[PDB]
């Protein structure tokens, strides 16, 4: 299962932040809008299309971040981490989900999936 999320983050070094339904796996967590790169999708197109359909956005100019894989109790997942720090419209809960600005320097890894721990500390520098 490879997963693109997208790190998105404004001038104010801010990120906007999801919350996870409480029925989704790691739920209740904060996550960084993604979702699973189809069949036929690049990883790059995997998280223009799941930020659209997320949050309404459409990523520009992106970069991978960070790239890692993951070992839960019942399944294993490599994340791809983009940092994206252009696009076009303005990022909302558009799935009817929490979303909101979060500093940067504010974040909590415990918030997040555990797999987010070096990707969390990493972004604490950039
Ligand atoms: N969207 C998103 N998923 C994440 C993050 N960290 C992390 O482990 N995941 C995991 C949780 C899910 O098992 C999977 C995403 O799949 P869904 O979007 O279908 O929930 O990847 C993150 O920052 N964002
Ligand atoms: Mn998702």
């Amino acid at each position: 299962l490879q997963i693109a999320v997208g790190i998105i983050r404004n001038e104010n070094n801010e990120i906007f932040i999801t919350r996870r339904a409480a029925d989704a796996h790691m739920a209740n967590k904060l996550e960084f809008p993604g979702g699973k790169i189809e069949m036929g999708e690049t990883p790059e197109q995997a998280v223009v299309r799941e930020l659209q359909e997320e949050v309404g956005i459409t990523p520009q100019h992106f970069s991978l971040f960070e790239k890692l894989e993951y070992e839960f109790p019942d399944r294993h997942i490599t994340l791809w981490f983009w940092l994206v720090e252009r696009w076009e419209g303005e990022p909302w809960g558009k799935e009817g989900q929490p979303g909101e600005w979060m500093s940067l320097v504010g974040l909590n890894a415990d918030d997040f999936p555990p797999a987010n721990e070096p990707v969390i500390a990493k972004l604490k520098r950039l």
